């Protein structure tokens, strides 16, 4: 089997893509944020504390044929940002972009933090990373990858993310209309739970390459590229008045300024992030300081490949027996 869905901007900036999900009988569409630094299905649901939903679509397992309470299992998680949700747990059918998996755990929200809450386009999170991370209790549950990986054609699936525009989720196949040259594969480590895998390097603008190994992870549910300060200082140093900002939360630029790109390094592969994604747009509405795209990790404690790197890229991320991470330009 296969499945393909397509993923959209929630907003004018790219700060998180949505993409339809099918759960229960008859279906119910929300819209998950796919997310491959996170091992959690979660969603909205009529569990919800009422207080704590503002427009959000929710799931109504009562109105599922297919639900089933997964009796004494809960859950709770906390994201590198501070956000968190928690609650109970179903299984149900879930289907993406044609793709099915029965028997599927289905996390029901009856906490969710305020960034949540806040954010009316987001009604949950599909969690890709590996099922080592799942935080149900007392019996840890399987990604929706997970369960459909021996049904899918190949052992894969694919993030093809736009800039400033839709693109596509891919179960069990590599397009290979979607993407140009040739994908270079690297390898990776699942001893965190994650998508990690080690550059070779980056180049600033139309700089030399430093060869040098940055370990981080491919993390669909990151906006920002989290580098090493030294990395990121050199980064900035290259865009005339830049500076970081404690007040703002980080590197903050001149909205007139034109950014340079940023080269990162898969093996001997170099994948190019035009400057144009390192803008997300002035820090508070009307100001001339804008907000960069490349941060420090510094105190993350680990380098994050977000969307504005993976954006750049086709990226496989291959869950055959030794997983591997595939990079091509597009």
């Amino acid at each position: 089997s296969t499945g393909s869905a397509t993923t959209t901007p929630i907003d004018s900036l790219d700060d998180a893509y949505i993409t339809p999900v099918q759960i229960g009988t008859p279906a119910q569409t929300l819209n998950l944020d796919f997310d491959t630094g996170s091992s959690d299905l979660w969603v909205f649901s009529s569990e919800t504390t009422a207080s704590e939903v503002d427009g959000q679509t929710i799931y109504t397992p009562s109105k599922s044929t297919t639900a089933k309470l997964l009796s004494g299992a809960t859950w709770s998680i906390s994201y590198g940002d501070g956000s968190s949700s928690s609650g109970d747990v179903y299984t149900d059918t879930v289907s993406v972009g044609g793709l099915t998996v029965t028997g599927q755990a289905v996390e029901s929200a009856k906490k969710v933090s305020s960034s949540f809450t806040e954010d009316s386009t987001i009604d949950g999170l599909l969690g890709l990373a590996f099922s080592t991370l799942n935080t149900v209790s007392p019996t840890q549950q399987k990604t929706f990858f997970d369960n459909a990986k021996a049904s899918l054609d190949s052992p894969v699936f694919t993030a093809d993310l736009g800039y400033h525009a839709p693109g596509t989720y891919n179960f069990g196949f590599i397009d290979t209309t979607a993407y140009t040259g040739s994908i270079t594969y690297t390898a990776v480590s699942t001893k965190q739970g994650f998508w990690e895998w080690t550059s070779t390097g980056y180049a600033v603008g139309s700089g030399t390459f430093k060869s040098t190994s940055i370990d981080g992870i491919a993390d669909t549910g990151t906006t920002l590229l989290y580098l090493p300060a030294t990395v990121v200082s050199a980064y900035w140093a290259q865009v005339s008045g830049a500076k970081s900002s404690s007040s703002v939360g980080g590197y903050v630029f001149p909205c007139s300024a034109t950014l340079p790109s940023f080269t990162f390094g898969v093996g001997s592969a170099r994948i190019v992030i035009p400057g144009d994604y390192i803008d997300f747009g002035p820090i508070s509405t009307g100001s001339s300081s804008c907000f960069g795209g490349i941060q420090s990790s510094a105190g993350i404690g680990i380098n994050i490949f977000g969307d504005v790197a993976l954006k750049a890229a086709f990226v496989v991320f291959n869950g055959a027996t030794t997983p591997t991470l595939g990079f091509a330009s597009k």
